[PDB]
DNA sequence: TGCTTCCCGCGAATAACG
DNA sequence: CGTTATTCGCGGGAAGCA
């Protein structure tokens, strides 16, 4: 295909034929080799942008609305992104919202149309 | 060296198939 | 049309950048 299978120990590996990058999931190879063959493109809906994967994409659109989905829940402080939201905690609040701290609260994306994950929404 | 974007395992949402 | 196949949102560490 666009890959070959490397197994060591019994567990699989699927490597890219391009940059040997390394993969534990197929669905992971196929989502990069797209940055490498371009059969898919994801362009910016507000700009001339354009994307070799979706997400890359979403988060970049986000940047046009200016939606502050991140929000603190120590002091109410609204960021557009996961890194500024921890920035600021582990800043001003001197803790780690990683685990699952409950430190942060993810709005669902209101300012476009994106796929609805429900356990944003109660 | 602090923003800024990238990366990839994981799995929920949804499209494609029957 | 319920069943499987595919897409891509998410965390949070890594890498890029000026
Ligand atoms: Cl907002
Ligand atoms: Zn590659
Ligand atoms: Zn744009
Ligand atoms: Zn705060």
């Amino acid at each position: 295909d666009d890959h070959y299978e490397l197994i060591v120990d019994g567990r699989v590996y699927y490597i890219c034929i391009v940059c040997k990058r390394s993969y534990v999931c197929l669905t992971s190879l196929r989502r990069h080799f797209n940055i490498h063959s371009w059969e898919k493109k994801y362009p910016c809906r507000y700009c001339e942008k354009v994307f070799p994967l979706a997400e890359y994409r979403t988060k970049h659109e986000i940047h046009h609305t200016g939606e502050r989905r991140y929000q603190c829940l120590a002091c109410g402080k609204s960021f557009i992104n996961y890194q500024f939201m921890s920035s600021h905690i582990k800043s001003v609040h001197s803790q780690d919202p990683s685990g699952d701290s409950k430190l942060y609260r993810l709005h669902p994306c209101r300012s476009l149309q994106i796929r609805q994950y429900a356990y944003l929404s109660d």
